[PDB]
């Protein structure tokens, strides 16, 4: 049912262990954002699991043979070659890290005036492809809207929606479908094999562009493994080989399901498209040979891509995020549903019933977590939204959540229970949580430095 | 009752997943001996706690700094001001492991036809003491001896016992008192302040040394700390610095408690005795300034002793080998009690009551144990305890145990589930597990390479 | 006047020693561009001293000490008080590398139809400032572009071509100065202090911003200390900290002086300027609080630039360079001169007088440089010039150089020798050296991956 | 003549440049032992080559993937099979250090009353002989100990010499033959491959054992590449495994030749001896499958002693040391000769001849090159050699000398100058360094903690 850790600890990384009353005077400090908390004061920190996972011995076996050569390391062709095998595209360009490889991608396959379809949207991937003059339009399932729904691949492009955008602009304005694995927006859901291969078989007929944002692609994979019929004796390997096998390239971010720190990359088959990334790649980024990693990152990147292809790993992985939705499920928390690949988000508007939007629901039950528990989690409504800077009104979000994002291989099911029974004691006296006021409001990226005290 | 870990994973090692038709056929390609697996072949290795411990990731940037010089190393005057100040000792000679440094106490400080008298013995130190000329007198409580009994302190001296030896042989005849803490033989038990006093204020009244053989000190300060009343204001610190003050000296196995995979050390107050254990370490170890280590692992060594001290840690470290226990008894599996602080004994005598000690219970148990779960044990029973060279018969020990011995920060309670449930689940089927026989016995150390088939 | 090494080596990179026969064939299949070797093929690696470094046992421990964190980051806290106390800017953010903080520096400081006035240029930086609308506008000493003229400080700006320009196009219409120590294109020549303070002192007369991009700003420093009268008392970190005081903020490419293998930031005084900042880094580089770079990176760097103001050091590392260059000219092999803080430039078309430029001399010494010593140089030439797009025709830059690059602490003075004898015998044999003429060319960044054969 | 180093610098090792006048207080501070000096002190550390190399990234690798388990680690099993390959025994048991490996052997190989003949001795495993029982009998050749005489193979065994033992005391009454390679008490001479074979015959014929102190057995090889005809085809693996294949086993120190800072083993053919040898290694040392060293320990010494069989690299490694001997005997400084593999031995009695040897001439010069030059390096010489504890007269070596001993791939020839200059310097006034006198003197191992003053 949930399994074991499939790995030993190697090495531990040294926490404070502060009690209550002193969590509560850094969460004052903090202006009771977690974003301002300091790390060395975060026991269990879930802000992201983003570049916050453990590599393994082998990956630090690795880190010590980086050939920082400018160009021709052989790291590089490592993570050349791992690539090459494992997605199945021609082309490998390495990037710092995911929005690198999007910045190149907005630049390399749109022109002004065009369309990009995709399942909902990741805010940084946008902003490239508005820069470029492209108008996003979300032709994700109706389903993925509804938070509380709980399906199976929530994250499916719904083909009617792409059918009539098709037949509305005409297919040459259509710059391509950006399909995205797993759909952050939605809660971490998955995306079938029918539907990737659905959307495939429509936009070649047309002689349109596919191309996968694929951070969590091996999250993907394990539902696919789990839930698709059909996969039951497919691998991991197997699996992802064929979601990418209905691409033209894609984006990637190897801090998220490469098991790494740091390290992105994107990928295609067109060689036209190759030259021309080769000389934007040098203008953001560095050289071919690096874009922007030491060759340590490489290595490290290509190693751990290769380790995210175990079975045992990725099911625990999945099922570990799995174990805290159900706990806090079967205690009567509201949660977003079905549980994602790589997080919990609570429903911080059911949670907070007694709060209107305005008083920040999200910010104030994920500082009260945190001095609860030691716990930081991420504010993932309104405050996360920003203001609407023409009406000087908030952004209004539907979701109003706080995200437990998990870290790949650097917590337990006894940190998933402290999380657990403090957020299932917290909602047994719900009505007690107080709304926060903003007492310091920056005019940009709020959410990161916004100063609050209670009402 | 159970803490959750109080670290993160910082890094973790790869393990192999192999199932149980695969693991039978390692367990009989190593004779059915747990000895004989290989460690690439094994999921959780439970073999023993000494030098198999994850180090923090401190102690990993302190194995980066490792001042390599022969004499004179920053790691050398790290590792010697941190035991005088946590041991409270005027000198420290650092030796490569514990067994080294019992090599040059029982120089230094026995003469021939001495007695050495002490809580039970580790099998190598007992062969330094009479290779110098001693016979040891084992001056431990009854009740330690007696593996059910579940009460407090077990590894206590009894004083009456140590009257008696002072009466019967006179003070002059006496080498010195070696006190244990904790005591393997009687499963990890420990030693209580008071008694810790009261030996000191006997053997100082006529002027008896005493030396401590320290492996797992922490672990006892823990013990004093929860159960002892009158130092449940005292820091894990301040009780092993309380500890060392009723010693002359002592040998310490970092491999245990100082939380590192090698390095050990000699203290003492006396110094003449400093000044001829500089002569024997040179010939034995290497030079006083380093023992027979890398400076990196004195600097480690050094780190992994103050980490040692933190509360959180010794708390989860102790009540996790407490909870495999726990769930082990909840089922009905006999097991030594108390639980020590570092390993579970299953009594194999009682698990296999259908077998004969000739059959080799333990042996067979741990054999099935891996098959089962993938878990390696060690046997500590008949096997272990070796051959009559006059009789030609086995020492037959009174204890026939399969010790579950857990490293420091390597496992999670998951683990500990996995050996449970696989022990819990064999025990409901005991009668099945079958006996033993050698098919192949060597002269000597017979249980590292011995083999056996079922009878 | 050169020193040893003021370090020891702590650990050694292994390399192929494989023969001249060999390396032709490695030559040949890398058509005789040095881009294309493999690094496992090479012995000595002078293709760039960016990201190239050798770090030092304690950049290492911080490795071991990644606070891999998204925001709150002990490594973010400490590399930012590291530049605040040494550069004396107010507000650091991080970046990848240099080009992603002048990425950043171009969208905040530029409006369309401005000038960006500058001692020379880096290609990617200009390729931002044109990007963002800016004419540059080259204000560096006539000297600069002399190769052969040995005086100090060819890299200061002319302060009449300045106030030529404030006097032609008006101050509202110059964006800033970019003034760049030391200088690339003039072979990393330096800036003194009184031209800093002169142009510091011209600008705020007239209200216009000054930015450094300080990619080798110690190299810098050192050269004042050494050279320009008055500073002769000063450390290193003194020289850093007033350089830095004539200047509105900085790009920072940490892969050259904060002697690490990834890394860079921006900084600047200006509160508005640095909200603006944050906003920009989220899209193209990370979180203000990581900036695309791991928590261990942003360690490294802040240690690296600490023990880059170490006077012998910086000592040791110009006058190794120096030790290149001074054997080749008492030689007589053509280079240029002085010698640069961090490479030797050899002038190619002095050394291959009997070869046209369209024969590609820089491209074929760097070929012979390799085949005949294991040594991998850059062709900065015609070849890297690349072509010019209307016409057709290559771009001919006036310097024709193969650049012998030196990273910091990877080699010896032994290794120098190797260099410069190898060159020493070509050049007594220079009118052997054959044309090249290309066999493949990219339409775009044709260094890279152009592949020749001799005429 | 003299080669680059075969590698590049991967990491270094920050060292205080601090200037005379603080060395000299240093060196005061020290009492002008130079083993009392702190390792933070010192510039350029010689006192010796043993636990004191530059590990390769390749090892650093290793290191990272320790297999810390009690028995069937997979480290163990490198190191197994890596020794069996390239020294050609069939049995290894591993130790902490050499000196482990000696203490085990002495006890595995002589009966009381018996003689151990060898070419020399080394202190530590004269005392293991000795404590066995043993008479030790030099039969090195006479030339070895004329420490002026410039011929190659100084270590070559007397064969007339050993022919006198087995006639007068009979072949039953040998333990053994103790051949080391190089022979230190003759300043790092090698042994021929002719005498190796000559003696295994002789010893073959009388049924006498010959096992094999082998610390710098590469070196060894290397000078038998460079100077015995009939070895310039053969590479220095053929070399190392035809010189073990005329020994019954022998003691290794990983310390010296294998590249590594800690490690050891013992190597033998006997099965009888074998299993002897495993319960040995469990009283002194640990398990026979990791010997007193961590795993990562037995990983990075299988790496280095095949790294150790790299033509240029041992090429390099004696050259580097013979450069800085060439230097000292063409400024006429008198110094042992032929140049050892691993040190550079001054004649301190010629170098101080207006001293005597009461005054301390070796200790003096030692502390004066450290006051001038940051160089430690060792008294080998009558503070060494210690006092006749029957008479209270100091033992007076034929031999006063100061050690200049390198450790590999640490130093580069730039190092080498430092040390040659200064002592070059020194020489050019020599009449001017003032004997010493004790201030302190301990009874035991004086040479480590005693105190002088000038005379
Ligand atoms: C994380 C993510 C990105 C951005 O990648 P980074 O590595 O964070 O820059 C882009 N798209 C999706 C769908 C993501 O999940
Ligand atoms: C472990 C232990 C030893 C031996 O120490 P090592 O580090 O294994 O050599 C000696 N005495 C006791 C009581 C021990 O627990
Ligand atoms: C190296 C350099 C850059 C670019 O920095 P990277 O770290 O290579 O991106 C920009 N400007 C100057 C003057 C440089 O020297
Ligand atoms: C160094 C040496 C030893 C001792 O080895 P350690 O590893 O220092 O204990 C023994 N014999 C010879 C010939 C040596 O050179
Ligand atoms: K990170
Ligand atoms: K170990
Ligand atoms: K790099
Ligand atoms: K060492």
């Amino acid at each position: 049912n949930y399994p074991a850790e499939p790995f030993r600890i190697k090495s531990v990384e040294t926490v404070s262990m502060i009690p209550r009353d002193e969590r509560l005077k850094k969460m004052q400090e903090a202006g009771y954002n977690t974003f301002l908390l300091n790390s060395k004061d975060i026991y269990i920190d879930l802000l992201t699991d983003s570049g916050t996972n453990a590599m393994s011995d082998k990956q630090w076996a690795g880190m010590m043979m980086g050939d920082e050569a400018y160009a021709g390391s052989e790291n590089f062709y490592h993570l050349e070659r791992t690539v090459q095998e494992l997605f199945g595209f021609k082309h490998i360009v390495p990037t710092h890290q995911g929005r690198g490889a999007e910045n190149l991608l907005s630049q390399l396959a749109i022109k002004p005036g065009q369309y990009v379809a995709g399942n909902m949207y990741f805010t940084t991937t946008r902003y490239h492809q508005e820069k470029n003059g492209a108008v996003f339009v979300d032709i994700v399932r109706d389903e993925a809207h509804d938070a509380g729904l709980n399906i199976a691949f929530k994250g499916d492009i719904d083909l009617k929606k792409l059918q009539k955008l098709i037949d509305e602009k005409g297919a040459e304005n259509i710059a391509y479908i950006c399909l995205a694995v797993t759909v952050n927006l939605a809660g971490g859901q998955p995306v079938s094999m029918a539907n990737m291969r659905a959307v495939r078989e429509l936009t070649e007929a047309h002689g349109i562009k596919v191309f996968y944002a694929a951070t969590r692609c091996v999250e993907n994979a394990y539902f696919i493994k789990e839930q698709e019929q059909g996969f039951e004796n497919k691998s991991i390997a197997e699996i992802v080989h064929e979601m990418f096998s209905y691409a033209d390239g894609c984006t990637m971010s190897g801090k998220k399901d490469c098991l790494v720190n740091i390290g992105g990359f994107l990928c295609m088959n067109d060689d036209e498209m190759f030259s021309s990334a080769k000389e934007l790649v040098v203008v953001y980024e560095g050289m071919p040979s690096y874009g922007g990693l030491a060759g340590r990152d490489m290595e490290a990147m290509a190693i751990g891509l290769r380790e995210a292809m175990q079975y045992e790993y990725i099911e625990h992985r999945v099922k570990q995020v799995r174990y805290l939705g159900d706990k806090l499920k079967a205690a009567g928390v509201p949660i977003v549903e079905p549980v994602g690949g790589h997080a919990v988000f609570l429903d911080a508007r059911r949670f907070c019933e007694h709060l209107t939007q305005d008083e920040f629901p999200a910010q104030s039950l994920a500082a009260s977590i945190y001095v609860e528990t030691g716990v930081r989690s991420m504010e993932r409504g309104i405050i996360s939204a920003g203001r609407n800077n023409v009406t000087g009104e908030h952004h209004r979000p539907k979701l109003e959540t706080v995200r437990l994002t998990i870290p790949r291989r650097v917590y337990t099911y006894a940190h998933m229970d402290v999380v657990a029974d403090g957020i299932i004691k917290l909602y047994q006296h719900k009505e007690d949580i107080r709304g926060l006021k903003f007492i310091y409001e920056p005019k940009q990226l709020r959410f990161f430095t916004a100063r609050f005290d209670y009402i």
